[PDB]
Order: structure tokens, then C-alpha cells, then sequence
């Protein structure tokens, strides 16, 4: 549970940031 | 630069983990 | 302007399939 | 397997395009 991950790239973060927020919303909307 | 990103999930993390390692490889092939 | 992309792989396509469905549902929330 | 997906997003497509080319390059080195 919970796996910290650091990346030297703000660009990749923006991507993973959208995938993380988009993946969490699917669970709340889908259940 | 280094931006932390708490990823809770084996698949989700594996995604950003594979995307991070895959993105770094492109730099070697491209420049 | 549609850009057909022949995804080679069940996992690869499944990935973009989840990113496409999540990006489409997320866009509805914004505008 | 070869799947066919139609992406109506310039940015979204570029993502899967970079993810498919990056995931295909890493798979070639292993497989």
C-alpha cells in the first residue's frame, strides 16, 4: 500500500498527475 | 528537479514506473 | 480530425483505452 | 494481436503514440 515514486521530470509528472486524478475519479464515479 | 508523487497501486505505479523508464530510454535513442 | 492508431497488443490498447475513457469523462467535468 | 482504435485527440494520440513506441522499444530489448 502506498508506493512513493520520484521522477526528475515535471512533464512526466503532469501526465501521471492526470492519470492519477483520472483513475481516482473513475473509482468514485464507478465504485 | 524532482517532483514526488504518491502512487497507491501496483498497476498505477507500474504504469508511471514503466512510463518513466520508457521515457528515459527515448532520450538515449533521440538525444 | 481523427488519428487512427493500430495498437499492437492487448495491454497497450487496454492502456490507451483507459486513458481515452478517463480523459473523455474528465473533460466533461471541466467543460 | 492487432487492435484498431480511433483517437479524436491530437494530444491524447501523441501520448499513446509515445507510449506505444516507448513500450515497443523496451519489449524488443527483452523479448
Amino acid at each position: 500500500e502506498y508506493f512513493f515514486l520520484k521522477i526528475r521530470g515535471r512533464e512526466r509528472f503532469e501526465m501521471f498527475r492526470e492519470l492519477n486524478e483520472a483513475l481516482e475519479l473513475k473509482d468514485a464515479q464507478a465504485g
